């Protein structure tokens, strides 16, 4: 294959596909720090030109971590329909891009072609797309999934309810939960990322979370975001969970560092279907984000999505961190699109402190992702002040974002809200922020 | 009025100072020395500005009524009765109220009668980007030249080819291409290289022949000096609109070569012998001593409101010192400008400048354009800049505008949309295979 | 410009444009009494023929009252866009008529042509239109205005609440409340006071606004005194939504009414600076019937009114009636010319139940006007205690229901918040002013 372009008055040769994929990315902090980024704006345009002419055959057959060496590569590659791929193998990345964006190409068509794609291809096409392409292209693509209720339907926008609190103090958590419900937060999931993630603490929390949900008959899913194996361990001890969560990576090496493999995730899925509190079939909740190999962040993100797709998740959130702020927006839009095209329920967690990284930047991305058909987004505030983080909730801003686009919580949760008097025809009432009805 | 606040006593030198230090970090303000010394100070300025009554800002324009015509024009638009009823409202209260569910667009428009540009700038300074999006969406503003711009479910765009030499065939090509993507429903014009009265005249008649040839429901304009256009008009050359770059101070306007009385003359002249049905025939361009960029921006709208324009485009740019600049500021200013203008009651758009060497330099423009379109902005245009004058002419933005419309399900102005369908360029809002194909014009 | 024609059997020559305008009108009482009418039905057809072939430029250039002499002609003529007018100057009156009434011709088109028209052209085209043309032709045209709320939107029908004895407070008050329960007063809540002294107007405005604010009624208030009286009342701090003045089609008429162009504009700006309406449309004008005919004079009031972008423009319309049809004809003409001029056109109908008009005639004209797209109509009984109680509230309500119209949006929302109506239909609380007292 070529890997060389003369544009303009200078021949640029690239070492490999991995090199071309990496240098074809827009400016990214992590790639720069790893030495894989483009040495100039001109070299980056060259990478993009080279990539645009690369065929889907070449990319599919040369995954950036070999098949014999990496389980994630095998999981990704084993999902391909070889017959479908064979008919698109001679298409170029740029032809794939144009085809995906064309008027006459439908969500159904795209899902058919997805069967002939791999994470490296998804990754590749994303790099040749503009921010408006990533938005318009992702909107075209519908992805839905069902645990207790169905996420992803047009006209809806969902939100995870996960109170912080440094101590995980029962009162502070409960208070944040109830307030959150009044704003319509918690239809995607109701949960906690616990400080004490011992098997017994997870057992205690899961039990408490289902007691609360069952009390108020909230149509949603519960999930304690500890290690996959700890949640499984709690579930074998009789604790109910709606979803099973795990942070994931784009390599076998990466997942091993996190403490699991495909078999482990598959065992958790079968255990949740057998004994979980959710109807199913979508019971996994995965977290990605870069990173923790010579391969770029975008391509490795794609590969996480390809791993995730194998286990039919209810949710798959990336984590982007708010050097120009435009990078974070770009990342969020890329993630969201690669994931929608991969066919997974994709969301996005946006971290912030305040460093030209503020709440305004988070809002910029949020609005952009919502125009893209992203069904769940959540700001994650950081800072030395652990109490402004707990109190900075994003509940009111999410209600606002919904109203702006005219979206509602998942159908059954929106019905629950009207029965509680917290909302009416999508818009919140005077009871918003008023958790009195619970007490 | 109190200009102090707290575990540290912060104090400000004036209203002009608080307005300035209350802003979000901006390089133009920072380089002009007016910005805040820290985030703690910024938060402090916002707190002081938030407890300030509307009467205090109404009575304390950042440029004196005695001195400056812009200040008078702003202040003379106020209804003293309505202002009186709200004079004791605090700035934070005005923000809350604007954003509240029970508060409607007609309510806002009423309260705007008792407001001034300094107050409009004051409230904007206390709003997050989401507030500026959601709050501007609430506000509808329409204007009618030959057609009505501003209606919900629509999005309009200027057709303004930037050929380096103003080659008649380079323009004719770009114009016809644009029309096939549905561009030019807001206005068909040129910012010409030769802005001489005889040039402007030649241009105005050429554009008019072309528009009239294809019976294109829109307006024409040549973005020159208001005085150049008037001469051209007095010689018998037709114009849909009359353009003028404006400023937020008499000095600024005087520097630009005109005053309030020049714009009224231009306006009444357009109503007398212009090619637009009217009443809205003015087309202003805004964009940025001791007064911050936002407050000055507000004051241009306050100026422009008096002349009921068809369009008022701010100009923001993804160009800058590189080390002191961040894209967020360009986004924030666009969102701010749009809100303030909509709150002022003017048909408000936004021109976005960018260093155009890569296709990825447009990502920044697209970010803002999507945020603004979600806020109800009915017209946005990209302006390519850089040493490559011919790429700038090729970087047309037509396809990207058509895609922006389909993303939100918007169409061009009603009559133009009807023209598009009669020409075969679109159907129920979406373009056809004919998009880009100038053949129907040549055949 | 020919002014002769052979009305097949005789040759009729006319003195001037003024003469031909006048003779083309159908039989009108004032025009007859003034000696400007046609001597025979045959010379009226001849008048029309001549008018029909007359070009628009000729009409624009020759106003019935000279530009050098008359303010109203200048106010009218200075509003013309010469450029637009130049394109149509060779159109005839008949041709202009045809064009208004064409399927393919839109409200937007008509608004562009209006800019090249004048009151004498508006008058002329109307003189050649049938009653259906005036109804249909006007239906096509939408005119909206905004003071506190917006009058003129389609699907709405607005009404004035202006209590008619000795300026009795107990009886004015009771009339307001009873009026609001039927949904009267979305256009404006006013009063034509017997005592039109500045002091009296100031007392009235303060009480009207006190009441309106108390009940939070979304509408405009206005005391129908002299413009200069209202202006002084405003300078003393009295709040008014609209500013009222009867106006005429000549500088002599306005001068006789006691005001001029600068007075009206001084009033307009005053309302904008300290009125209680949001605006921009704050003026409320009354019109209605030299050697110039009634109709052409009417058209000229509208052109005058237009320069001041009024919220409302009511025209007023029994012993000298050759037939009641003339009242119906007058109203349809007035509405068309007002809509063609681009003004919020309303209509006040007078009746004394005479053999030729008569409450049933005020219904004929009302239903006809409502089909015409008229958004404001009011009945005015003449000849004291049976005229205050002769209300028109129930008739107004039944008219809306007949056409499926509602009051102005905000006022309609207030009607439902008050339990007086539901979806434009009144409830059992209609007439029952208990919610107030």
């Amino acid at each position: 294959m070529i890997l060389k372009t003369n544009l303009f008055g200078h021949t640029y040769q690239f070492k490999s596909i991995t090199d071309v994929l990496a240098k074809a990315n827009e400016e990214k902090s992590g790639d720069r720090l790893a030495g894989v980024a483009a040495e100039s704006a001109e070299e980056r345009v060259a990478a993009k030109v080279v990539l645009s002419k690369m065929t889907l055959g070449d990319l599919r057959n040369n995954p950036v971590v070999p098949y014999e060496t990496d389980e994630v590569t095998r999981i990704i590659q084993d999902q391909v329909n070889d017959r479908i791929h064979d008919s698109i193998k001679n298409w170029t990345v740029e032809e794939l891009r144009e085809w995906i964006l064309d008027h006459k190409t439908t969500d159904a068509d795209i899902k058919r072609v997805a069967r002939g794609l791999t994470s490296e291809i998804i990754a590749a096409v994303t790099k040749l797309m503009s921010n408006l392409d990533l938005i318009y292209g992702a909107k075209k693509i519908r992805v839905i999934a069902h645990a207790n209720t169905t996420i992803g339907l047009p006209g809806t926008f969902s939100a995870r309810l996960q109170p912080n609190h440094p101590t995980d103090d029962p009162d502070g958590i409960l208070a944040s939960l109830m307030e959150g419900l009044t704003y319509g937060i918690g239809d995607a999931v109701i949960g906690l990322n616990p400080v004490d993630d011992s098997t017994d603490s997870v057992v205690r929390l899961l039990n408490k979370f289902e007691e609360f949900r069952s009390k108020w008959d909230v149509p949603t899913q519960t999930c304690v975001l500890a290690h996959v194996k700890t949640q499984m361990e709690a579930m074998r001890r009789g604790a109910p969970t709606g979803l099973v969560f795990q942070s994931i990576a784009g390599s076998e090496k990466g997942n091993t560092a996190f403490g699991f493999d495909g078999a482990t995730i598959e065992e958790a899925r079968q255990l949740a279907l057998q004994s979980g509190a959710a109807t199913g079939p979508n019971v996994m909740y995965f977290e990605t984000g870069q990173g923790s190999f010579g391969v770029d962040q975008v391509t490795m993100e794609a590969r996480c999505y390809g791993f995730a797709k194998k286990f039919d998740p209810f949710l798959v959130n990336t984590v982007v961190g708010f050097y120009d702020s435009k990078q974070v927006i770009r990342a969020g839009l890329e993630d969201h699109f690669m994931g929608k095209l991969t066919g997974i329920s994709m969301g996005c967690d946006v971290c912030y402190t305040n460093h030209m990284a503020d709440q305004n930047d988070v809002e910029n991305l949020s609005v952009l992702l919502t125009a893209a058909g992203c069904n769940f987004i959540m700001g994650i505030p950081h800072g030395d002040d652990v109490m402004l983080n707990y109190q900075t909730t994003g509940y009111h801003e999410t209600a606002t974002l919904r109203e702006l686009f005219g979206l509602k919580p998942i159908k059954e949760f929106d019905q629950w809200m009207e029965k509680m008097g917290f909302s009416e025809n999508g818009k919140l009432t005077s009871r918003a922020g008023d958790a009195s009805i619970f007490l």
